[PDB]
């Protein structure tokens, strides 16, 4: 038995978050496939989503191998679909990935909190280390986009979107 | 002789796709000159038409490759000149070049249905090897750019024209 | 606009030269295929038309190009089918070749005694930098193989023209 | 247990077709060592068929590491020696190799028929992508040198075969 | 006295169109610094027609070596300023700018016209060699940005004009 200072709570919100992760790489994965449909052809909006996918699931691997590394075990549910099966406008796309990242986030900080109470450091420290700062750049980020994308729809939609999938992503 | 389990049907509707062919490069041959008067001059869809010139030539040239391969006659006819003179803007432009593509595929598709009727697998597999998946291919690109392009025009397709000949083509 | 100095005789000789070149291309595409049947087989010969059709087509976009450099409009017409479905011996080829090519040549030799009469040097010029010099090395090619194929047949048709096509082609 | 799909019927007639590869191979060995004799020593038909030989052994391992690959057993029986001692003149060689061919090629064609039958389309692609195409390239080079020499026989048939041999093969 | 063959008629338009070529270097100088201006600020259409200082300017020299090498003798006159001190928008001065180019254009015509007249191939042959297919090449890309800006102002001429100086110039 290597388990030590590792609660049956932080254990189960561990394996919690790594279903929040894996459901976020599959939204991601359906976000960046319908950008690539012949009818939407935002080619750099695909590549966003995809590279997201691509780190969430990253994200998920991550926190199970911390889960095996202080003696968990890891459980898996059912992946949830995404909420939509149609994503609408960049836009739109751009504001559902930063409700997503939102909750995605608290989640993180509602671990922390978990951790610190139950006075774990490790779990505190991976989180600092690997997640909760990489969050907030990701946030920002998108928050950058957000307000680039709206300030291109104005009265021509079409071109705002199209000059913003060309010359940002 | 080295000719073997091959149909003059299938010899006969080999000949007349080298002719569907030939004349789609043709009609490149035209659109991409259309695109390089000084009075249209859009350099980047010029260079779309001229390079899907050389692609339709080239995919006529292996299939008659294939016809003196397996001891089919190549029979030549006359090139129909191309359906139009002046050819519009880049999305009518864009719109004939997929009727033309479809009409190809089209083509394939029936050629490969006699070819499995004929049980001719030489014919089936030299079409799935290098005619179906690359017509795809180009068809969903064709439909790719036909939704960017009519993204653009909205209130001003001067502008939108111009853009996606320069951040797209 | 930014024709000057381009006649409309000039123009409709242009595009008229334009078919000419194009249906020396095709008719070397049908010269080039039948030596590659397996009936035939004789591999320098179709590569020596293959080339020519590679050029022919090369000709015919420089004479678009200049068109539209002039301001004039490329119209096109149908490319009739080459005047024969089977080409006969190396011989008969290389004569049907240089028939042709002097074809060619007169209608550049016709095409500039227009633009001469129609006080047009740069279309002269034209004609003389990348036409004239090209089709005369062409021919004089052409005569020279059409003496060797001569000389070869004697009485052994077979042997010379075996031996052609391996150490001269 | 991985057998799936693959039925009795598919995995005797691949056993078979083992079979005939390795018959032609043998066929070729012996092709090889006739044109390598004092009284016939042409090099250059010697390295032609003795290539061969060694296509059609590969082609042997194809289809037995195929068979195990899809869980059928391997069944091995007589190699028949080839059908002549002696081989006769580059023509007669070359005319029997080409009746070899159409015979495996037939052969291939027999089991996709069966492939499709029996709805088995790892066995149909497995074909196509390493058999069908091949023998027919295969043929058609057979099929240009048989041309050859029988242009070059004439009047003087030790000459053309030497001829042939040098220049060619 | 190298002096043949050159008339005191060729000489004097020689020495005109080196005036014509100085004028036009230095419209284009003219041209480049308005577009230079802190309040016309456009960086690609300066350098544009600074480029276009510089090849004028190189044709006067090459006319002026060519003057000299038949014996002929340089004659400068005033050059006279050029025809606006302030040019406009990139559309009028691009449209001043073909203007231009044209009287050259005509300029060199009716030199050739009386060379060949005079029966001076050498000097046809310099005209041609160096000057007539430069001029319609210029003509031809001239024609070509003036169809694009034109395409550009629509509703917005400000943002067609900065549009067009980024990605095209
Ligand atoms: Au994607
Ligand atoms: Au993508
Ligand atoms: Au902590
Ligand atoms: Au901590
Ligand atoms: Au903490
Ligand atoms: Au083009
Ligand atoms: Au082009
Ligand atoms: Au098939
Ligand atoms: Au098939
Ligand atoms: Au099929
Ligand atoms: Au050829
Ligand atoms: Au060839
Ligand atoms: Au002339
Ligand atoms: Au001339
Ligand atoms: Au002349
Ligand atoms: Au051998
Ligand atoms: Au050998
Ligand atoms: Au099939
Ligand atoms: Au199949
Ligand atoms: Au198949
Ligand atoms: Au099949
Ligand atoms: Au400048
Ligand atoms: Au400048
Ligand atoms: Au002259
Ligand atoms: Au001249
Ligand atoms: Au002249």
């Amino acid at each position: 038995q290597i388990r030590q200072n590792y609660s049956t709570e932080v254990e189960a919100a561990v394996n919690r978050l790594v279903n929040l992760y894996l459901r976020a790489s599959y939204t991601y994965l359906s976000l960046g496939f319908y950008f690539d449909r012949d009818d939407v052809a935002l080619c750099g909006v695909c590549h966003f989503f995809c590279e997201l996918a691509e780190e969430k699931r990253e994200g998920a691997e991550r926190l199970l191998k911390m889960q095996n590394q202080r003696g968990g075990r890891a459980l898996f549910q059912d992946l949830q679909k995404p909420s939509q099966d149609e994503w609408g406008t960049t836009l739109d796309a751009m504001k559902a990935a930063i409700v997503l990242e939102k909750s995605l986030n608290q989640a993180l900080l509602d671990l922390h909190a978990l951790g610190s109470a139950q006075a774990d450091p490790h779990l505190c420290d991976f989180l600092e280390s690997h997640f909760l700062d990489e969050e907030v750049k990701l946030i920002k980020k998108m928050g950058d986009h957000l307000t680039n994308i709206q300030r291109l729809v104005g009265s021509q939609a079409g071109l705002g979107e199209y000059l913003f999938e060309r010359l940002t992503l």
